[PDB]
C-alpha cells in the first residue's frame, strides 16, 4: 500500500 510491477 506504500510501496507496482
Ligand atoms: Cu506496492
Ligand atoms: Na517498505
Ligand atoms: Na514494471
Amino acid at each position: 500500500a506504500s510501496x507496482a510491477m
